[PDB]
C-alpha cells in the first residue's frame, strides 16, 4: 500500500471510463520520482463492484513481471481507491492511431507483435486476459507497447485451461458457453489486430450484439483493412478460427507475427 | 474465382481419393466468408478427376436449398480447386464417431433434414448417387447438408432413371446400372444405419460381392444397438427389394416428420 503524501497527483485528468479516471502523477521512490499513471474510482468507490474490479486487478498485476506488461507502483486508499502504475507515456493505442493515420504498416507489426509476447507471457503463466482489445493497450513509445487493464483477468485453475463464468472481442465459445482460455485471448487477440491496422476504428461499426454473433455463426468474418499487409489479414482469421482446438494459442501467433516482420 | 481473393490454411482438413480438403477464406461482397475447398491432386493432371469436379459444379450451380451445401465458384490456380460454403463440424459419419453422446431425437432431426434436402433433389429430378453419411455435413449438431455431387445426373425428361460405392446401392444399380431417386432412397437407409451406428461401416467385413448375396436371399443389416425401433424399421422400408414399392423420398421425409413429432 502506498504512501498518499508521497504522491502528486495533476488536476486536469487523463480521461475517463465506466470506473472513473485517469490522472497523470508523480510517486517519490527511494531517490528518484517516477512518472505514474493513476486508476481512481468515481465517487469515493462506493460501488462495491468498482472496489471488488480494482483489488482483483492490483492481484494481478502484482504477481506479472514481464517488459510488455504495464507494472503496478502499488494501491493507494485516500479520499478514493486508486491503482498506481509506471506511465506509459503516449497512451492507449486504439487513440494514437485515431491521431496518427501516418504510422507506417511495419510499425504496427512490430506494436502488436510486443503485445503477442506479452500474451504469450500471460499464456505460459495460465492467466486468461478477457479484455484484450486495442484500447487496453498502452504506449511507452511509438515502438513499444505493454499491455494493461487486468480487471477481468483470472489465474486459471491447475487442472483445467479454462474459466468458467466487450461481446465484439469474445469468441464463440465465450458467448455460447461462458468459457475462456488463452485460446479465446487468441480470438480477441485478432480483432486488435483489426483494430491496429484500422488505425483504431471500432470493429463490426453499427452492430448490435446478437448481430455480430450471428454474423461469425454464418462463417462471416470482418473485411481486410485498407492497406493491411495480407499476411497480417490471413493471421487475424486465423485469429477467428470457429473451433478452439484449431485455433492457435500464442505460441504460434508470436512466431508467425516475427517470422512475417522478419519478412518485411 | 479470382485467387487472389481466396487464402488456404497450409493444414488440410481432410484428404480422399481426389485429393485434399482445406479450409480457407474467400473475400466477398464486402465481409470475407469462411470456405472449405475441395483440391485435386498432382495439379489436376488425372483427367477423370478434373471431369468430376466440372461436373459435381455444373450440378451445384443448380441447386438452392438450405440443406444442399452452397457452392462458392471454381479456382483455377496451382490446382483445380472448389469452393464451397464451410459447414463447420464436418463430415456426418466422423462427426458420431467421435460424439457417441449425441441423442437419437438429434440424431432423427439430422437424417430428416437429410431427407429434406433429398426430397428436393428427388423434385428438380436429380439423382445424388453416392448418398452415404460421409456426404453429409454438419453446419451445427443441428444442422446437416448434402454435398458431394460428383456422381449425380441431372434426369432426362421422358425418363425417371439414368443408366450408367456398392456397400449403399440398391439392386437394380448392381443388376441393371439403373439410378433413380428410388435408388437414393436405398441408399438413405444405409446412410441412416450408419448415423444410428454412430459412423460405423455398413457391412462390416464383407466383401461387395458378399454383400449383393446377402440381399438377394432377403437377408438385411440388423438393428443398431440403441436405434429407435421406428427408424430401424423406416431402414427396412428403404431397402425394399422392388423398386416400384420402395417409397419416394416424399413419403420418407413424412415418415421422418411424424416420428419426430412423436417426441
Ligand atoms: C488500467 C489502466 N492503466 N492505464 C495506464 C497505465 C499506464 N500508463 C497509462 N498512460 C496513459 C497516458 C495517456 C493517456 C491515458 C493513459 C489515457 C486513459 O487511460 C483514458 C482511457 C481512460 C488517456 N490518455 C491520454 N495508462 C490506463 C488504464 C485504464 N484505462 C485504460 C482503458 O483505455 C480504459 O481504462
Ligand atoms: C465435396 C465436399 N464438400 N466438402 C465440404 C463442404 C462444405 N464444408 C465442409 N466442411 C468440412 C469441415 C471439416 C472437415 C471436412 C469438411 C473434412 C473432409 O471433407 C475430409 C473428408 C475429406 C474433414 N474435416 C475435418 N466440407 C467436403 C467434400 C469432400 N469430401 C467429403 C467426403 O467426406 C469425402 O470428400
Amino acid at each position: 500500500y502506498l504512501d498518499r503524501k508521497l504522491l502528486t497527483l495533476e488536476d486536469k485528468e487523463l480521461g475517463s471510463g465506466n470506473f472513473g479516471t485517469v490522472k497523470k502523477g508523480y510517486y517519490q521512490m527511494k531517490k528518484v520520482v517516477k512518472t505514474v499513471a493513476v486508476k481512481i474510482l468515481k465517487n469515493e468507490a462506493n460501488d462495491p463492484a468498482l472496489k471488488d474490479e480494482l483489488l482483483a486487478e492490483a492481484n494481478v498485476m502484482q504477481q506479472l513481471d514481464n517488459p510488455y506488461i504495464v507494472r503496478m507502483i502499488g494501491i493507494c486508499e485516500a479520499e478514493s481507491w486508486m491503482l498506481v502504475m509506471e506511465m506509459a507515456e503516449l497512451g492507449p493505442l486504439n487513440k494514437y492511431l485515431q491521431q496518427n493515420r501516418h504510422v507506417k504498416d511495419k510499425n504496427i507489426i512490430e506494436l502488436v507483435h510486443q503485445v503477442s509476447m506479452g500474451m504469450k507471457y500471460l499464456e505460459e503463466s495460465n492467466f486468461v486476459h478477457r479484455d484484450l482489445a486495442a484500447r487496453n493497450v498502452l504506449l511507452v513509445t511509438q515502438h513499444y507497447a505493454k499491455i494493461s487493464d487486468f480487471g477481468l483477468s483470472k489465474a486459471l485453475r491447475a487442472d483445467e485451461n479454462y474459466y468458467k463464468a466487450p461481446v465484439k472481442w469474445y469468441a464463440p465459445e465465450c458467448i455460447n458457453y461462458y468459457k475462456f482460455s488463452s485460446k479465446s485471448d487468441v480470438w480477441s487477440f485478432g480483432v486488435l489486430m483489426w483494430e491496429a491496422f484500422s488505425y483504431g476504428q471500432k470493429p463490426y461499426r453499427g452492430m448490435k450484439g446478437s448481430e455480430v454473433t450471428a454474423m461469425l455463426e454464418k462463417g462471416e468474418r470482418m473485411g481486410c483493412p485498407a492497406g493491411c499487409p495480407r499476411e497480417m489479414y490471413d493471421l487475424m482469421n486465423l485469429c477467428w478460427t470457429y473451433d478452439v482446438e484449431n485455433r492457435p494459442g500464442f505460441a504460434a501467433v508470436e512466431l508467425r507475427l516475427r517470422n512475417y516482420y522478419y519478412d518485411v
